[PDB]
This record gives C-alpha cells, sequence and structure tokens, in this order.
C-alpha cells in the first residue's frame, strides 16, 4: 500500500472542518456571570481517581432539579452531552442530527467532528420551530437538538410546539431540549416531562446562572433507560475531584439559594440594559430575552463591534447567522459592565 | 416505532457501562488495584475565576509540561487524562468502519474499549512469551491499521519494551499508521523514555499522564507529546475547553520545578517499597513467580490465584485480577502502596497456607 502524510491519515472529515475557536477590559461575550464566586476544595483524595459518577453530585443536582438520581448524568459541561448523544445514537455517515438555526454553534461542530450529518431547518421569523420544515427533513434524524430558551435569540420555544415535535419523533429520534440559560426562566424546563416521552433529553450546566463555566460540569437529563445508554459511552473518570467537590458545595442548599440570588441580579441587571439601550441612536431593535444576554440589532453593526472591541469592549457579533444581519450578541454583567456598553453605543453617532 | 436502546449505535448496545467495584472510604479497605500513588499531596486553589471559562489548552501547564519533558511547547497538548488522549488518536485518525487499531496483549484495556465505542475494529497481535513485540505477527496485521498503541513499559506485566524493537515497529509503520508509546508508567524508569525521539519520527505520539508517579489521578491530567503537525491535528477534534480552571491550576502548582522534585522523590519512594514487597512475595508459599518490573506495580502467579483474590478481597484487601488476560492465567497485579499495606498483602497471602 502507498504512504500518505500526517495530515492525509487523518480523517477526511477531520482534515476538512474548521474547529470552534475563541483584548479589553470589558468581556460580555460568552454569558458568564460577571463576577466570581470564590470555592475552596474539601476533599485532598488527589492521590486516588474519583468517582465515575459522583454520588453527591448526582443527587444533589437530581434534588436541585426535582428528578430521580437514576435520570441524571454529570459530564464535562453541557458541551460533553452533546457528544455523548451523538456518540451513542448517530451512527456516522448513515444517520443525521438536526438543529434549527440560528442557534447554538456546537451541535453542529460535534456532528462534523464525530462525522454524522447535519440536518438544519431554520426557525421562523420569531424563531420559533418550523414543524412541518422539520416533518420533511427527518428521514435518517436520530437526535435532534432544540436551545429553549435560544442561543442567541433569548426567547422560549413555544411548549405546545415541543409537544408537537415530541410526537413526530415518538420511536424515530431523540429529543434534546438545551436548558443552559433555564435558570433564568425555571418555570420554562422539560424536565418535568420525562415521564411523557422516552426519547425526550434536557441539557443542564453550571456554567451560566450558577457562575462556574471554569469548573467544566454539565448535566442530562433523561429517562433511567436512556441514562444507561449515554453511560455505555461516557470516559470511566469524566469528573476530576475538585470540579466535583466545588459542584457538590455549589449545588448545597445554600448554593441553590446563591444562585437564585445571582438569577435576580441578573433579571434586574437585563431591565434597565434593555431600556436604556432602546433609547440609543444605533439601536435599531432589542429582542425580549429569558436569559443573561440579549440580542440587537445595530446600524453598521460590524463598525460598532469593531469600534467598542478596539474600546475593550468584547461583545459576540451574530452578523453571519441566518436572520440575524445586524445583530449583536450582549451579555448582561455588572451595572458598571452595562454602562460601559450604552456609553459607548451612545458615543457611536451613527 | 423503537424504543430507546434500539435507537442506539448497534456497538453502543453491547458495550458495558464503566464498573467500579470501590466502597467509600471508612470501610478500610485497603486499595493496590489501580496503581494510584498511596498516599494523597495537598494542594489548594490560588485562581477564584471560576466564573470565567478556562483556557482552552493552558498556557502554564503546557509550557510547564514541556519543560519538564524536555519538549516545545507546540509538542505538546494536555487533556483529560491520558485516557483522551487515546480518544483523541482514535478519533483523529481512524475512520469507523474503515480504519483499525493495532495492539498487543496482554495489555491495558482503553485502547480497544475506546475502539469499539468509535467503532472502530481492533487488531491484535498477542506479543511473545516474555511480552517483547512479536513484529512478524504485527507487520502481518498492519493492513488497514491508522493507530499502533504499544505500553512500555507495559501494564500489567511491567517490563520496558526493547527500544530496537520500537524503532523496528517505527519504521515498519512509516507513512501507514501512527505508533502511540503509552508511557502512563515513564516516570518509574525516565531513562526509557522514547520523547526524545520526536525528531526521528514523524508519527511518534507519547502519552503520558498525572495520575501515576505525580499522585495526581483525582485531577484528570493527562498529555500527548508528538510532532507539532500530530498535535495540530489532534486539536481540531478536541472538546473546546478540555481542563477545568481547577485542574489547570493544581496542575502548574505540580509541575513547578519544587513539584517535579517532590515526584522524584515519590517514584524513590515507591522504587525502595517494590523491592522489598517482590522479595517478601517471593517467600510465600502460595507465590509461585512474581515479575520483575519498571513501574509501581508488580504482576505475580499465584496458586489458585481466583480463590486467593477473593479471599484478600473478602478481608478488603483490592487487588486487580488478570486471570483472564492472554498468557496470564494465575497472575494477579500487585499495586506498591505504603509499607503497612505492602504488609498486610503479605500477611494476608502467608496465611492462605
Ligand atoms: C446553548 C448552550 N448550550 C451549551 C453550552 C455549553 O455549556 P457548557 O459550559 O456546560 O459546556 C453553551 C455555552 O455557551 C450554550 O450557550
Ligand atoms: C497503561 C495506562 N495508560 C493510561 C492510563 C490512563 O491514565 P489517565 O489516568 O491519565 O487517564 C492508565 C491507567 O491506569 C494506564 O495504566
Ligand atoms: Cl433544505
Amino acid at each position: 500500500h502507498h504512504h500518505m502524510s500526517i495530515e492525509d491519515l487523518a480523517r477526511a472529515n477531520v482534515r476538512a472542518l474548521t474547529p470552534y475557536q475563541s483584548k479589553g477590559d470589558v468581556w460580555l461575550n460568552a454569558n458568564e456571570f460577571p463576577t466570581a464566586v470564590a470555592f475552596q476544595l474539601t476533599e485532598q483524595t488527589l492521590n486516588r481517581y474519583p468517582e465515575p459518577q459522583p454520588k453527591a453530585v448526582i443527587e444533589s443536582y437530581a434534588r436541585y432539579a426535582e428528578v430521580k438520581p437514576e435520570q441524571v448524568l454529570v459530564s464535562r459541561g453541557a458541551d460533553e452531552g452533546i457528544e455523548l448523544l451523538i456518540r451513542a445514537f448517530c451512527e456516522p455517515g448513515e444517520d443525521a442530527v438536526l438543529y434549527c438555526p440560528p442557534t447554538y454553534g456546537m451541535y453542529s461542530v460535534s456532528a462534523e467532528t464525530i462525522g454524522v450529518e447535519c440536518r438544519t431547518v431554520p426557525t421562523l421569523a420569531d424563531w420559533q420551530l418550523d414543524l412541518p420544515g422539520i416533518e420533511a427533513r427527518l428521514d435518517g434524524v436520530k437526535v435532534v437538538f432544540v436551545c429553549s430558551p435560544n442561543n442567541p435569540t433569548g426567547q422560549i420555544i413555544d411548549p405546545q410546539s415541543m409537544r408537537d415535535l415530541l410526537e413526530m419523533t415518538r420511536g424515530k429520534a431523540i429529543v434534546v431540549a438545551d436548558e443552559a440559560y433555564i435558570e433564568f426562566c425555571p418555570q420554562a424546563t422539560l424536565a418535568g416531562w420525562l415521564s411523557d416521552y422516552p426519547h425526550l433529553v434536557v441539557l443542564r450546566t453550571l456554567s451560566k446562572a450558577f457562575a462556574l463555566a471554569g469548573l467544566r460540569c454539565g448535566f442530562t437529563l433523561a429517562n433511567a433507560e436512556v441514562i444507561n445508554v449515554l453511560l455505555k459511552v461516557i470516559a470511566p473518570y469524566p469528573l476530576s475531584t475538585p470540579v466535583a467537590d466545588i459542584a457538590a458545595q455549589a449545588l448545597s442548599p445554600e448554593g441553590i439559594a446563591a444562585m437564585r440570588q445571582r438569577v435576580a441580579q441578573i433579571l434586574d441587571e437585563r431591565r434597565y440594559l434593555v431600556e436604556q439601550l432602546r433609547g440609543i441612536a444605533c439601536v435599531e431593535q432589542v429582542f425580549d430575552s429569558e436569559t443573561n444576554y440579549v440580542l440587537a440589532r445595530i446600524t453598521a453593526s460590524s463598525a460598532v463591534f469593531k469600534s467598542l472591541w478596539d474600546q475593550g469592549i468584547i461583545l459576540r457579533d451574530q452578523n453571519k447567522q441566518p436572520s440575524l444581519s445586524g445583530c449583536l450578541r450582549i451579555t448582561i454583567g455588572t451595572r458598571a459592565e452595562s454602562q460601559r456598553v450604552i456609553d459607548a453605543l451612545t458615543a457611536e453617532n451613527v
């Protein structure tokens, strides 16, 4: 047989893909909670392997989410949850994933990296689901991802449309509700629907309202039968002991109350930032959000984005996303950080 | 109308969730079954930035590990253990259903587990009677192989793979496959590392871990050393944020010059304890043979090993059974622990009389 270079020994999809890629003082670009919550290690056992699925973390998250412990898996962020679902259910080259742009980019990245076709069905003008469009495109789909509330547009997906989607996929595909932002609108969660839908899965994270993006700790909620499949494909030791230690501390009753106050702070600050933005000459529209970010369409958005960037105010450009021409996504930070944004947009004179 | 398990990939249905038989601490079990350093080294966090995403590849960890390993920073990737290094290599280079991995039993099980989970053929080439490589056997089985894993020193048998045989294997695979030297245990015999060979073999990769001599299994922190071309392929398939900030913080602490010196002292402790345990083991009626090792474990063939394993297990002394491994019938793998743990093992084996 003939020899190949390192780059040609790599899988064809790996050679072709573009991987996800990531200076100033105001960072409002990644939906992080704006201030650190300090935690110290309480378990000096680092010479020993951790538990594969740390019981205190699983049980505390299950109590918080009001599900059974056997309905909970813990992983390296909701990002790993996405990977596990495609790894378990999608035969590379034969099965597809489906998602609905404009939305979170890692469904596509994980699928393309694993070797699984992406089906895309743009949402409607209000970013609600195109159920007929999904129906037409479901052949060969094994996993459907729906972000609700959606990143980057901010709105909750209509609950009955999710039931309609779940009936459309019953016996055919897993439906994944990505609830990375559900702490900001907790009454909207679908985690209470597991008994109706054997194929429903919910992703959760500590990265956002819980203010622990640095831990890389996320959860998959599903019926036990789905959890048991995902535990067949997960790494033996996916959570380090320091992360398990801090996660358990964060998920105590005291930790939960603290998170709920973090959410209240963000909701109050979002109300302030939205009202201020709507008065700024370069802001064309601010879209209502149920999260810790708001999408704003801005006149000359690329010049404004670069202008704030050069001033050290780092937003998230969404101008290339389907339907989002002119839109920047602004995370809700501190009042001082909101005021930096307000003052810089006001100074843009466009 | 398919049930949940029927929607899963066919290969996934036959997998088994990872089974840890390990009870809580506080039952007093003696854990000599996972090649862990036997006592904790304490670290505290120094960086309270947990609201922010970590660095994708923490610079201080990468550059510290590169200094330690005497390679360039562009030749280093950090992952969730060497386990994730194994996964990335198969994920980058093995097309499921088309390409194969190759390894040489009896050896570490996760090469097979990762390949079977991803859906990549496992090609096996059992080693020779002394557990050295069967190079003719490998050459006959290399068609379609994209990644070869060789554990040196080997787990569970403990010996270093002959360096000339690794050069021969590298020439055999040039242009055809990646060769991965799994160096999880290389700190116990650091002169045997192949990390200095990168400039001679574009397709050589070395896996390292903090889980063993570095006494930081709980961190889930490992490293892949390779030429930059290989690192850059692997970085296309790694998760965007694979290392948490607490792990990066502690890892950088552990890889300081003082941390390296402390690790060397841990190795010296294990080497001295291994000499004691081996000498005592060879004097015990039920021990048939103890195989020389260059690691923090020894493989011992034991008369009625299954009954002895169960006897010690029921006493709370936890070894690693290897009786079902090719060529290893009768063999238990015994991690080197503290002196008092060695003495628990010695005393229990002596009482099997
Ligand atoms: C919609 C959504 N899901 C998941 C994630 C990833 O979450 P994690 O930090 O738990 O990996 C993000 C990160 O920004 C996100 O926006
Ligand atoms: C040969 C070998 N390689 C790799 C590993 C996994 O190491 P890590 O803890 O870095 O994932 C082990 C663990 O025992 C091992 O024995
Ligand atoms: Cl189309």
